[PDB]
């Protein structure tokens, strides 16, 4: 099976748009990929932020994705900083980057901030990886893996896989509440633009209620992106959660007002979001299973990184560990 | 518990008679009366690109130095950076706490890309990230050096401080301790600028391992000055060659300045010269001996290695604890 690796920040207030689209997607290919999940508390400390909240923000993130289906008995799900081969390549990887790739990255800015995306090809590189699925803000990253990679197969031999953008998108089409024109996003500043997988029904009735639509007269449920660009991701949503299709949704609202529209929307989603809710409270309130997750994980993890790590280590000349 | 001292020195070109000087004497001299840690620092080596079976050679190379001048298994930790993770661990976690400008602003990292400008690598610029993490690793008090590792020291100082202020006392705030004598020895035909174990011109260089014979005629043909007469006498401004002469002989014969200014009243540089050769050259000839008998023991120096790492991890494993514990990561099972 290919290698897939896939970084996931402790920070992160992922929402239905994450959930519906790629974690949806990935969950259903753990049997068809030897799929890494890496917590990436290491890169999470580039930007400061509370001790305590990091601590829970990392316990928080890995609950959600044993909820969303990530089954650590088929995927290897662990915390970056559990395994000490990650800073380790890491290292010895600055030494085969140019300052100048770094610069052009797209003086009181932390160096970690600077350095991030060689930390980045490491996390990658250390477990042999075929595929990885990177967002667009993600390609410049990647490609500098697979320039690093390749320089130091042309030194040393074939030491590291490069690695290869994962193509093929989801397929679920999550947009904007109040701004349905761009793609809802983790990032986004405005949470009145995003449903987060942890809001209770009151609040996602009360974000799809204000969620744009047109002006039409008489109003239509149709599927419209360039004139109706609010119904139509109300029914794209829809669509997303139930899996019946456009034109039977459009068919299902003949006759009906925007209201009995976003009511369906509200419902749907706060169906789907309750079960995950379920599922995620249990584990994240269950510390003994967390703490075996993250162990079996490590011990995983480590496994492999220690054969790469001992490989670079070889090829670069320096004098083994005795152990 | 005593004072901890922590330094290091690369496996990369041959050691000089500079890193005698600056470092290595001090380190010997300090094995009693603190807790002393030597570091191998080979991923600090790699920053500079260097041939495989050369790093291998060579990291093997400075271990049995360090042995050949006194630096005792019993007494003092001595160790490989690489086989301590704990080193880059750490110097992960301090890139976020300091800041680009403080590594744009270094003249190591200047002077370097200059030298290897077909190598501006990023190692290059974040060595001093990784040197703050190996002192900060071992709660370190003192740290022998030479002047050319002042400002990295500085840094290191400032990332405690400034780590410290948020977190409590997780670091030592180290000091440097820089010898009064042969804190920055000069090139022998270009006295203005420091010597260097990486020098294409080998005539600059004083080597450890190099054959005595090529050392005494190096010290011969040392640039010295116009002056007439001839007087020996301490002036880095107009007589930098005298000066870096009279400041190797001090700091092997342990006399001061002033002694011997006094000592070469009416000689000349014939008189300096001969003086410096022959103390350098008693030095490198007992040195070398040691040096081969340690140096060929490979059972011994894989005793040293295996040791020193298990003592080093033990300590850093301690403090890496403490600061992932302090920033906030979940502690690993
Ligand atoms: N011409 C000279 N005169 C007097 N002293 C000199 C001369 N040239 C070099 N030195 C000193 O020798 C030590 C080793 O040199 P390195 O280049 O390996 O030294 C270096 O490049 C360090 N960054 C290695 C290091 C890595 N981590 C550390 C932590 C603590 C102390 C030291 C380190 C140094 O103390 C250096 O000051
Ligand atoms: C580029 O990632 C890293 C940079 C520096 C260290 C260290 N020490 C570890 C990782």
């Amino acid at each position: 099976k290919p290698i897939v690796f896939s970084g996931a920040q402790p920070s992160g207030e992922l929402t239905i748009g994450n959930y519906m689209g790629a974690l949806r997607q990935w969950v259903n290919m753990q049997d068809d990929y030897h799929c890494i999940y890496c917590i990436v508390d290491q890169h999470a400390i580039t930007v400061r932020q509370d001790a305590q909240k990091l601590r829970k923000a990392t316990l928080d993130t890995l609950a959600l994705y044993l909820a969303c289906g990530i089954d650590p008995e088929k995927s290897t799900i662990f915390v970056q900083s559990h395994v000490p081969e990650h800073a380790q390549l890491g290292w010895a990887l600055n030494c085969y980057t140019y300052f100048g790739e770094l610069s052009r990255m797209t003086e009181n800015i932390n160096a970690g901030l600077f350095d991030y995306p060689v930390l980045m090809a490491a996390d990658i590189l250390l477990y042999q990886t075929n595929l990885v699925p990177v967002g667009e803000d993600q390609k410049q990253h990647l490609e500098l893996s697979r320039d690093i990679a390749q320089r130091f197969n042309a030194l040393y031999g074939e030491i590291f896989k490069v690695p290869e953008p994962f193509i093929p998108k989801s397929g679920a089409r999550v947009m904007s509440l109040l701004e349905p024109t761009k793609k809802m996003s983790k990032s986004d500043d405005n949470r009145n633009n995003v449903i987060g997988l942890l809001e209770d029904p009151k609040s996602v009735v009360k974000k799809i209620k204000r969620a744009v639509t047109d002006s039409d007269e008489p109003p239509v449920v149709r599927y419209d992106v360039q004139n109706k660009a609010g119904v139509s991701n109300l029914l794209d949503i829809l669509s997303a959660v139930t899996g019946q299709s456009i034109p039977e949704l459009e068919k299902q609202f003949e006759g009906k007002m925007y209201g009995h529209l976003k009511g369906e929307v509200a419902d749907a989603v706060s169906g789907m979001l309750t079960e995950l809710q379920e599922r995620y409270h249990r584990f994240r309130n269950d510390e003994a299973f967390l703490q075996q997750v993250m162990k079996d994980g490590a011990e995983k993890a480590s496994a492999h990184a220690s054969r790469t790590l001992k490989a670079v280590y070889e090829a670069i000349g320096f004098v083994a560990k005795r152990h």
